[PDB]
């Protein structure tokens, strides 16, 4: 599924991201957009040979199992196919895991190079939430 912007956001907002460990709406659509461009199904594969998956770009590395990045961890405990989901409850709740493991959004380069430190609300601005 390809969210629009608003709708992402609702989303995000109904499942508790919003102002999740300090970090408001717009800074996880925006990390949304350059992740993934809003698609639940975009899958990237990295130089260790993990993949990132969903809209956010969660990494099997550490996050969820896809059955080939051996001596990898699945700390969300879910197939990394479940990050894929039109229903993002998966990708949103293994996100809270990871926003808290202590480096916040900074896991997220895409929110890193191209989200922080810039006006973010714009990311929300319109939208009836
Ligand atoms: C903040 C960094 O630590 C992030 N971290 C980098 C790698 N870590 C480094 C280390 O923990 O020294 C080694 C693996 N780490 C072991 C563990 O955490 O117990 C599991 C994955 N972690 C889970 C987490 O950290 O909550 C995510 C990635
Ligand atoms: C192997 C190293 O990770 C040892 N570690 C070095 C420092 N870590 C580094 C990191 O976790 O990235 C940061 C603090 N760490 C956060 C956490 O672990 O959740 C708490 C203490 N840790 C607990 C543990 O790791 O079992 C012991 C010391
Ligand atoms: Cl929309
Ligand atoms: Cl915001
Ligand atoms: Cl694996
Ligand atoms: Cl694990
Ligand atoms: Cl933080
Ligand atoms: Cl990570
Ligand atoms: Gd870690
Ligand atoms: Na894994």
């Amino acid at each position: 599924k390809v969210f629009g912007r608003c709708e992402l956001a609702a989303a995000m907002k109904r499942h508790g991201l919003d102002n999740y460990r300090g970090y408001s709406l717009g800074n996880w659509v925006c990390a949304a957009k350059f992740e993934s461009n809003f698609n639940t199904q975009a899958t990237n594969r990295n130089t260790d040979g993990s993949t990132d998956y969903g809209i956010l770009q969660i990494n099997s590395r550490w996050w969820c199992n896809d059955g080939r990045t051996p001596g990898s961890r699945n700390l969300c405990n879910i197939p990394c196919s479940a990050l894929l989901s039109s229903d993002i409850t998966a990708s949103v709740n293994c996100a809270k895991k990871i926003v808290s493991d202590g480096n916040g959004m900074n896991a997220w380069v895409a929110w890193r190079n191209r989200c922080k430190g810039t006006d973010v609300q714009a990311w929300i601005r319109g939208c009836r939430l």
